[PDB]
């Protein structure tokens, strides 16, 4: 599960290892490709050369290379002259597997024209053009991979969450910028008892609506319209129960400081206020993938940008919660609960 | 190689990392780090946002190219080796050639359907792109060292004269050669693209007197006539044709051995089943990409073609690489 933890050090210590680095680009391709012509549904069965070139119009002596090398990476198996997908290939690379990760793939290589344009991204003050505040209006294709990837890379941190005891004794939770909402659909299946609100941009609310349904949670949540930047949104609200989870890096210091601070002013008497973070020390580069992460945020969206983990901790009790903590994989989930008195 | 789902998920990921080098280089941002910088110090010499570059800086700190020291970030050793402009070591041109090609990996589908070269192709893009042949060319001097060494050492030049660079381009393997074996002269023939390449090598290590370039098509039979040489090489090169192409080029190649003389075939190691050695069946799959008929060929089918030429075939593994050495009879 790619949740599990990570290295505290991901240095580069050798010259190869530098060449190899520069040069990794060209397998994420490779599989790109194999994925987006849905090479693999053909290869359900076994298939030659000649066979695939003829149902794709490839030049057979170039579909050969291409199914060598993927058989080489272990996405085929060679038997004779034909090329069979392997039980990973058919696990999560065909199209009518249940544990299909396309939207996933689909999702990273349409970002693959935007990173050869960082040194634009780090001269702007403004979002550029092909960010996703940009981007997500009108390139439906990209938006849904995305939100569908989220939903599947998702799913370690929902099984926690909803096992979480603050919902046992709870009725009422707040899902902000809840976006595809699989935190909170998961958290209300579990217990009966909760209702919900996921307060966030239009751009997510089909994605809401398709979770809810999906869960059979019509009557049971309600979609708001809201920017978590805008202080007069959050005028009489309550809930047992807020969430801010794997969001506060669309956000600057700054703002960050002023969304939990208002997420914290929703937290009824004896509740609590749930933010899943990717762990990130204060040295912001431990674990080295948490700086990483950073990097990619501040490449998909203007102020990207993961926030220590310590850090959050300290708005939260700030704004006047005691802190709890539980480490899942390379996250944290940090739980600010209310006195009740 | 791939095993599990987080398997396919880091392997899709993961060219984001070469992007992140490949800036960093073209930028020349490990000039300025060569000096410990604050991230405000590096922002106001690119005029960058500044709580961007902290970003960046950190992420590059974490890859083990910079080290954050207090509040200033400097390079690492293996930064200031290899990854600045001034080092006799940089590796900038090979950083440069990868990244030239970011944007032909997803064309795959073109390619595979296209029975002609595409126009980012080595063999069209190297006629109108100085910039792009130029970074290949000082890319493949640096990446063919080691081989070159190896090469340089064999026991058929300590009775040579006269040796012939087929394909040999840059000419760094008949370079080293001549450097160890005074007694040899040297001919390069290749494409009129590969000339300043050649020149540069030669002058480099003042082999004008001992090296002649000469421009030939070693598809055209016509070009072999007259020639010969006690050793003639084919170094690394097979790849760029397909099998009826290369089986014509090893046969006008060993047409050029004197008796008693050898050709020296060097190719990355292929098996038969055309998937082992693993990384073979990516450099077949890379040459493809770069190159219409770009395909790694069999080693086994390359020395069976040496054979039939008439050739005595001895065969040796040196790291990811074959060497064949077919040796031409005394007296013919």
């Amino acid at each position: 599960t790619i949740y599990e933890s990570t290295e505290d050090k991901a240095a580069l210590t050798s010259v190869v290892d530098l060449v190899k680095l520069s040069d990794q680009y060209r397998q994420s391709a490779i599989l790109h490709y194999a994925v987006a012509d849905k090479l693999f549904d053909l290869t359900q069965t076994g298939r030659t050369p000649a066979e695939v070139a003829a149902s794709f119009g490839m030049v057979e002596g170039k579909a050969a290379i291409l199914l060598h090398a993927l058989a080489a990476l272990g996405l085929l198996t060679k038997e004779g002259d034909a090329f069979r997908n392997t039980a990973l290939t058919e696990r999560y690379l065909t199209t009518t597997s249940a544990d299909y990760i396309g939207p996933i793939v689909e999702h990273q290589y349409l970002q693959w024209d935007n990173w050869p344009r960082l040194g634009e991204i780090l001269r702007s003050e403004k979002p550029l053009a092909f960010q996703q505040e940009s981007r997500f209006a009108h390139d439906t294709r990209a938006r849904d991979a995305f939100n569908d990837a989220m939903v599947r890379l998702s799913q370690p941190m929902v099984d926690v969450v909803s096992e979480l005891g603050v919902f046992a004794r709870a009725r009422t939770v707040i899902d902000l910028a809840g976006g595809h909402g699989t935190y909170l659909a998961q958290v209300l299946r579990r217990h009966p008892q909760l209702t919900g609100q996921i307060w966030d941009l239009p751009t997510t609310r089909d994605a809401a609506r398709k979770t809810i349904h999906a869960h059979d949670l019509g009557g049971r949540v309600e979609f708001f319209e809201k920017n978590l930047l805008d202080a007069r949104n959050f005028e009489g609200g309550a809930a047992d129960v807020v969430m801010l989870n794997d969001c506060l890096h669309y956000f600057d210091a700054r703002e960050a400081r002023e969304v939990i601070g208002h997420a914290a002013g929703l937290v009824k008497p004896g509740g609590a206020l749930l933010i899943l973070t990717m762990t990130m020390n204060d040295d912001r580069v431990t674990p080295a993938l948490s700086a990483d992460f950073s990097l990619h945020m501040m490449v998909n969206t203007n102020h990207g940008e993961l926030h220590p983990t310590p850090w959050i901790a300290g708005v939260v009790r700030d704004a006047g919660l005691a802190v709890g903590e539980r480490s899942i994989g390379r996250y944290t989930l940090l739980i600010g609960q209310r006195s009740s008195g």
